[PDB]
């Protein structure tokens, strides 16, 4: 199951659809443990931390099955928090420890890549991305992990830089994808949500939600407190 | 309810002053294909009522609520004896972690865990077996007691046991349960620390089961016709 | 492989030996998190709780290798929330959830049993606890789980009762065994630690509820025995 | 015997007033057969130095010690981007659980996490805890410490999982273990990715070393 044409990157072709969270749908914050300093800025919860963990477990099972028997290289893109990647790796490590333990099944490799914005030399002057050297990914099966997909610009621009070194396959894992006017889709996606700005778990806003372990929409009270 | 430790014995089973459980509306479910389900349970499960991670987040919040109610007090927790998957094991895990990291409360006796059976449990002294109480409840005289139960459907087991416990004169009596079913029955028993309020349906998964069919199913669901038919 | 002659019960034949803890060998209690109320009764620690967890993970793996692909019935000699059986089952459940053959092997069964034949105390909706009738184990592969083996009399007696219903195989898992001065003394098949003959508290073990929140294992002190 | 945040800056690297680390005597090991080890690692692992569970129990105790020292104060924790983030991640995990279940009695802003390469203005007048996987020569923390002192923090302490008894120097304030002068791998340390899925700590064998050097 690990081979996939390079031209299918960003299409989510043949993927298992994410959990769908309908528009303006939430849980009551009073039903969950929330930090006392965040209470004044949170009244509703989008994704409970426990529901995030159940979907990340399922994505790790889906990933382990797609690459079983193959050497896998997982890239952690350094945008915002490292939260989602850490949780995903923890479950993949546990599954690896038992499923397929009896073989010369080489364990997965982890890699950390940084990005920097760059203005190309063309008549539009539009932005793109510059990466760390990626030559080590030649002829490898690569999984790129990103906290959330919003416009899809980061993974589109990054994707072209990685295509240039000729990897064997390229897929995307992300915790959330937004339904927006704002095209690129992931292959292993946790949730599909409405077009709103979220915080909590691996997301933040000026460190105000650094100890909040559930996902919520950024409120006007938080924007105000801060600004 | 919660809050102040002391509470009139007469309020047992009324859920007075409690923090209301998470409300799960009638006929509301999740897609089983979004979660990890054992292959052998798949023919019997199309929809999930409560994902296992949602169950754990609610148990964490109930452990918080309980700790705040009994802050600075000696607490006796009576667990209706269940197996490894019972609700009391997860609740105790969270209460033990909160207790271990509450440094300012080191002078308060840590909680005491007790096991009860609802029929006469016989034993032999000093033979190292588990101490399970049944006929003699005298150790609870003048103590703060919390009874922990997997689910309140009719609650008759808790009403009958509660009348026996009252006769020894405990200082306070409260109930913790993961799930309470909605009923039109008047004056039905209610818990004080309740995880979820659900429609009156029969559930399996997590601490619940039906002829061992869902012994490794880590989410809660309504017992289906195909599973009822398998027997 | 799951097969094993019934007469080999209690011999520990063909086992993987347990981790050996030498005589008078301890860790400093100041290096670990200990409940303040227990601090006056604990100066040395025998087994840190994380060392207990690493050995339980290894035992679970050993058990999974022995019974892979077979129908397994695990007997918990009744204990509460801190019993060794709960921790063992947590790791066995994880290996089972990710075993590699989750559609082609039957998941294990858990049973709750009393040591002696008392009158059943069962009722509808309550935990099934077996006492007087052990007949469900006829022709089954059975694993009996106990917190610790000292003299071995408990498991010898219970063992004779289970042999009367004719199980397919019988093995024993225990966290600790004691190095007592006997010959032909019962021993387990999946054992966490071999320790010197001393009386222990902490984790699944206790002494008059004094170590109910103590998550490491230690020897029982005279200060502790004095109090009570 | 103190658990208080204030501390003179000139005490940085001296380990003054610390709780000594667990002492692991020279030539003391555990049998590797008593633990779960990845099959591909087995031929390179002669014996184990520190079981993963022993590491976790020591990190939990360090986290408890850290929480008491800064209780009620705003704390800024720096993860030095040198080697693996394994030790920092485990330490933060325990500190976060203690914080979530500790004093819901107001104020005390929860701790902050920061990642530094190898600019510092944000640490002026702050309580700072610098986290490093292991201390060998002490050169990394001596150099970085002089740059941090320049911005004028309120206090500066160090947390590290292991310190080595090298040949006759910098010491941390919250230290897991004291070991002999050997090169280690596994759990939160690695060598050419060879021990990436190994959950316990061992000494790097010459067979492993010679595979790359
Ligand atoms: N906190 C937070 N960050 C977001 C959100 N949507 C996008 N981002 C950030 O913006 C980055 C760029 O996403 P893009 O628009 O390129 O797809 C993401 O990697 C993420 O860090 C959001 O809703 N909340
Ligand atoms: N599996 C399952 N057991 C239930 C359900 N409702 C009640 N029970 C069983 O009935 C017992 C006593 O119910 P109670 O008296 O507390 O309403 C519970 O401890 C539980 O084992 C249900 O929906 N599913
Ligand atoms: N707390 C504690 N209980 C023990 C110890 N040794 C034996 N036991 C208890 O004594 C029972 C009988 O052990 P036996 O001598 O029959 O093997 C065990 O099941 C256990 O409950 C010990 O060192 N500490
Ligand atoms: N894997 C491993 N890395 C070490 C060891 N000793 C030192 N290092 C690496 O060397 C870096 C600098 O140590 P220093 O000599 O500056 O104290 C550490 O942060 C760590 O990444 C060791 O025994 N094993």
């Amino acid at each position: 199951m690990a081979s996939k044409p390079i031209e299918d990157y960003g299409k989510g072709k043949g993927r298992i659809e994410p959990m769908y969270i309908p528009d303006n749908t939430f849980y009551n914050a009073d039903d969950f443990l929330v930090p006392p300093h965040c209470k004044p800025y949170i009244d509703k919860i989008l994704l409970p931390g426990g529901l995030v963990k159940d979907r990340v477990e399922k994505l790790a099972y889906d990933i382990h099955r797609t690459y079983f028997g193959e050497e896998l290289h997982i890239i952690c893109i350094l945008k915002g928090s490292r939260g989602f990647f850490n949780l995903l790796i923890d479950y993949l490590a546990t599954i690896q420890k038992y499923s397929g333990r009896e073989s010369s099944v080489p364990p997965f490799f982890e890699h950390y890549v940084r990005l920097k914005s760059y203005q190309n030399d063309n008549s539009t002057g539009q932005l793109t991305v510059l990466s760390d050297d990626l030559s080590i990914f030649r002829d490898k099966h690569v999984l790129i992990v990103e906290d959330i997909v919003d416009t899809g610009f980061t993974l589109t621009e990054f994707g072209e830089r990685l295509k240039a070194v000729g990897p064997k396959s390229m897929r995307i894992a992300t915790l959330v994808e937004k339904r927006t006017d704002r095209s690129l889709k992931g292959d292993f996606v946790g949730f599909s949500i409405e077009d709103v700005w979220i915080v909590g778990c691996c997301y933040d806003f000026n460190e105000m939600f650094r100890d909040f372990d559930h996902v919520a929409v950024l409120s006007d009270a938080a924007r105000k407190k801060f600004e």
